[PDB]
């Protein structure tokens, strides 16, 4: 049952595992505090960044309480009992308007709170695959939060750069999946030819089929291949897509 707890005594370990992978591996935990069941996630072996993590809270954020080298690296964050878009996409084969408009502004209001932090946090890896549901009539929050330091990539990633406009490209591609429920790119199969489609402004081919044309509008200047061209979150947030209801 209860096997270990953080340096104080604030988050208790249970030997119960609730997920794995092939480098963090997750377990249930308990915040003592609270009486509240959080995750506690095992990573195989964050200094800036827990600090800006760990006093973070949105709704549109799956929380961070708390982070510190095991002696393994060890997350402790909201447990999220709902899965992600990515395996709301598999279960529904398509997601109607009225909750791709509700769940698109609110992966942008988790976006624009992260990147007014100070400093920016920049999120680096947005995906379907991380975006958690809270319910099936529920809101969506932004998971993953620490762990892009160890396609959705926008152009200028390759030459490892990246500005708070990566996440909109990423956004953009998401949006493209909720509207397409297909991997962009799975035209491609390996990298080398994305990096290439990419490089050179040429869209994901799923681009052409998407059935609205103001969401077909807003993938399009998400995903732009110059960053300064590309949306802000305030002008997304401002287009009538999401203006309307």
């Amino acid at each position: 049952k209860a096997v270990g707890m953080s340096n104080d005594g604030r988050f208790l370990k249970f030997d119960i595992e609730i997920g794995r992978g092939s480098f963090k591996t997750v377990y249930k935990g308990l915040d003592t505090e609270t009486t509240v069941e959080v995750a506690w996630c095992e990573l195989q072996d964050f200094k800036e960044e827990a600090e800006m993590l760990k006093g973070l809270q949105h709704p549109n954020i799956v929380r961070f309480y708390d982070s510190w080298e095991s002696t393994c690296i060890v997350l402790v964050t909201e447990l999220m009992t709902s899965g992600t878009l990515k395996t709301y996409l598999k279960r529904f084969k398509v997601m109607k308007i009225k909750v791709l408009r509700s769940w698109c502004r609110q992966i942008l209001k988790g976006l624009q709170f992260l990147h007014t932090r100070t400093p920016p946090i920049i999120h680096r890896d947005l995906k379907c695959d991380n975006i958690f549901i809270t319910g099936p009539t529920g809101s969506v929050k932004i998971g993953d939060l620490g762990l892009a330091t160890l396609e959705f990539m926008a152009p200028e990633m390759y030459e490892e750069k990246y500005d708070e406009s990566v996440d909109v490209y990423a956004f953009g591609m998401c949006m493209l999946e909720m509207a397409t429920s297909e991997y962009p790119y799975s035209e491609c199969q390996n990298a080398a030819q994305i990096y290439r489609r990419v490089t050179s402004g040429v869209k994901p081919a799923s681009f052409d089929k998407v059935a609205i044309p103001e969401v077909k509008e807003i993938i399009e200047g998400c995903i732009r291949q110059n960053k300064d061209e590309r949306y802000s979150i305030k002008d997304l947030l401002n287009h009538a897509f999401f203006q309307e209801e």
